[PDB]
Formats: structure tokens, C-alpha cells, sequence
């Protein structure tokens, strides 16, 4: 597997906006949301928490679409 994802580096509150300091990217599964994608999820809010450790999904992300 090469394909990493962005994965939670602490945790993160319900409703907190992201920052670069919340999110690294491991090499996962399953896969979530592109470790890539780092750059333009920043000020983005999640709609859950999401413990330390944790992949970040699509559907924990409001307003995420690509």
C-alpha cells in the first residue's frame, strides 16, 4: 500500500475548523480522505470528533467534496 491519508495528529472537537497542526498523513486502512488533500481542508469544520489517531473521512468534514 503506498496511498497515505490524513489522520488525526490530536484530537480534534466536534465542530473545531482544522488546522495544519491537527493533521499528518499515514499510510492507513481503510483509506480516507487523501493525505494530499491537507493543504485545502485547512479552516474546514468536522462534524464529529475525531480521536487521536483517527482517518479522516469524507463525511466527517463539512462541506468536503472532491
Amino acid at each position: 500500500a503506498n496511498q497515505a491519508s490524513v489522520v488525526a495528529n490530536q484530537l480534534i472537537p466536534i465542530n473545531a475548523a482544522l488546522t495544519l497542526v491537527m493533521m499528518r498523513s499515514e499510510v492507513v486502512t481503510p483509506v480516507g480522505i487523501p493525505a494530499e488533500d491537507i493543504p485545502r481542508l485547512v479552516s474546514m469544520q468536522v462534524n464529529r470528533a475525531v480521536p487521536l489517531g483517527t482517518t479522516l473521512m469524507p463525511d466527517m468534514v463539512k462541506g468536503y467534496a472532491a
